[PDB]
């Protein structure tokens, strides 16, 4: 039975000395794990969705407006068919990139850091930004909620994250777009914390040894592993292999990672052995991985 873990108690209600334990259980058995009683509004998420359909139902002229070229070194907007990259051919796929909305007289915008800045909104949907980012932003609280939660399934104390690498978290969302096959024909994420909101008709599947469908769960976010956590954790929390396997999907991951300066080390109890050989920042190794999918820029 897939691993549903009721979190309510990191969020609004009494404490249940079982969340921990089932969310250590759930990394070290399965890798991944549904949440429920997370908080996050549910019409909140309804109009992020209705919102999500409408942008890419518009014209692919109007959708290239907000093209990524137009977000600079922030890495935000529009990619149409082709635009990713992945397993060395274009991806039939389209969909958008966000990041924490940073205004120009930020220090990181001024010092032009890659990755830090504005996302960029359609003209035609003129209520998607306020909605996106009231999301990031319940998303955000989401995940400081979940460290503490895989802080104490480690036997580590609660703010263990928080005080070193994700008092000032890189958090990425991305809003993907799968139309139906034109004919009829694995990776593991880079940070700490994978929260992915599914649609119904969704086809996600994750590794074991046996590819399985984590199919969607109604009220549920399915969380999975990085390669930051399992560096950490010298790789007792495994960093999730995963996979999309129709008809027309959105899914919409949101990325909760540590600060862009934070050099993430394993513990030392659980130091002994990309991922665990990596010199550098976390920033360092998110823009390796960043110039692999979009050559361009
Ligand atoms: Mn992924």
């Amino acid at each position: 039975e897939l691993p549903v873990i009721d979190i309510s108690p990191l969020v609004d209600a009494p404490g249940r000395a079982e969340v921990a334990a089932q969310i250590g259980q759930a990394c070290r058995e399965h890798g991944f794990f549904y949440v429920t009683g997370h908080g996050v509004d549910p019409e909140l998420q309804d109009r992020l969705e209705a919102l999500s359909r409408e942008f890419f139902a518009l014209p692919e002229e109007e959708k290239m407006k907000i093209r990524m070229a137009r977000g600079g070194r922030a890495w935000r907007g529009y990619f149409p068919v082709g635009g990713e990259l992945t397993s060395g051919k274009p991806d039939w796929k389209e969909g958008l990139y966000f990041g924490t909305e940073l205004p120009p007289d930020h220090p990181r915008v001024r010092a032009g850091t890659p990755l830090h800045g504005r996302n960029l909104f359609p003209e035609e949907v003129p209520e998607f930004r306020e909605t996106v980012l009231e999301y990031m932003d319940a998303m955000t609280q989401l995940g400081h909620r979940l460290m503490r939660g895989i802080a104490l399934s480690l036997g580590l104390p609660a703010d263990y994250f928080r005080e070193r690498y994700t008092a000032d978290p890189t958090v990425l969302f991305r809003i993907f777009h799968y139309p139906p096959p034109p004919d009829a024909d694995e990776h593991t994420d880079y940070g700490l914390l994978t929260i992915l909101k599914q649609d119904d008709c969704g086809g996600l599947q994750v590794k074991s040894g046996g590819w399985i469908d984590a199919p969607p769960i109604p009220g549920t976010f399915v969380c999975n592993i990085g390669d930051m956590l399992d560096r950490m954790t010298g790789g007792l929390y495994r960093s999730t292999p995963h996979r999309v396997r129709g008809r027309d999907r959105l899914s919409f991951p949101f990325f909760f990672d540590p600060n862009f300066d934070a050099e993430v080390q394993p513990l030392p109890a659980l130091d002994r052995a990309s991922v665990h050989a990596f010199e550098g920042t976390y920033g360092d190794y998110l823009l390796s991985k960043v110039s692999k999918v979009f050559p361009e820029l």
